């Protein structure tokens, strides 16, 4: 979290409200929440929740001290919004995880309390956007940050998507981490998409792990023995959960993560991937994740 600190140290370009401001790190406008109950930060690019620290806690979200902050380049960490496909594209030459995380959204709305801050971000289809995904849409992302954190994605239009909230959670040492509540069946993307079965819903992360759980509980729990805390992750409207850590070899290969980056995070993702999600004029597709922390 040197990188998160670098963020809260930036000068203010606009004081939106006594608690919300807009700042800039290289190429990217950020929206920064400095509030008595919470510090959180966002990039307009990809409405990307970059950090989240409820008062009295260690940073809950992990952010790479290597991620570029460049126009149209995906941020490494935080909660990448993966939309309108999850994972590698159908067509060679299109990126993994959609294009929403690549484009500027508009901060459409915000209110605050003594408890926290709500923000609504918006992203609209364009004649630009359509050359590679030929569909009109309006995508909304809503956040309530305070002592808990709520993230809500809503897509309007008439189409199928596959998507994820690709959350990176800050963890003391991936070696003392287990994540419970994962259920039984999973698909192991690291191993030829084979199916396996947990007998107790607990995944550990000895090395590279990339798992799509078919039957997780609503709430996944990160147990962290270094920082001495659990992190609750509650999934809504989703089909799957995914647990991922690159491991050392990939953490090195990746230009946008430090060699030892994988030591300090686990992704527990809220996903809709093993079947298509349909939005319609009347019924927009939705995905949501709620996060809590508790020491000990």
């Amino acid at each position: 979290s040197h990188m998160i600190n670098k963020i809260f140290a930036l000068p203010v370009i606009e004081q939106l409200t006594p608690v919300l401001s807009r700042r800039q790190l290289d190429d990217l406008d950020l929206i920064v929440v400095d509030h008595p109950q919470v510090k959180a930060s966002f990039a307009l690019q990809g409405a990307h929740l970059l950090s989240w620290k409820p008062v009295g806690e260690e940073e809950v979200l992990w952010l790479s001290n290597n991620t570029p902050f460049k126009t149209g380049v995906a941020l490494r960490g935080g909660v990448p919004i993966c939309w309108p496909w999850f994972g590698p594209a159908a067509q060679q030459g299109l990126p993994s995880h959609g294009f929403a995380r690549n484009l500027p959204w508009a901060l459409k709305a915000h209110n605050e309390d003594d408890n926290g801050v709500m923000l609504t971000f918006e992203l609209q289809s364009s004649e630009a956007t359509r050359k590679y995904w030929p569909h009109d849409f309006t995508l909304l992302a809503r956040f309530k940050v305070g002592k808990t954190c709520e993230i809500e994605l809503e897509a309007h239009g008439e189409f199928a998507t596959t998507s994820a909230l690709h959350s990176y959670f800050n963890v003391g040492d991936i070696a003392n981490v287990k994540v419970s509540g994962l259920g039984d069946r999973f698909i192991d993307k690291v191993n030829d998409a084979k199916e396996g079965v947990l007998t107790d819903g607990i995944q550990t992360f000895p090395d590279r792990t990339d798992r799509v759980y078919l039957n997780p509980e609503a709430c996944s729990v990160i147990h962290d023995a270094t920082l001495n805390r659990t992190i609750d992750v509650v999934h809504h409207h989703h089909l799957n959960v995914v647990g991922w850590n690159p491991g050392p070899a990939l953490s090195v290969s990746m230009g946008d993560m430090p060699d030892d980056g994988y030591k300090t995070f686990v992704c527990v993702e809220t996903v809709y991937a093993t079947a298509p999600q349909q939005a319609t004029e009347e019924k927009p597709s939705r995905l949501a994740q709620t996060i809590c922390v508790a020491k000990r």
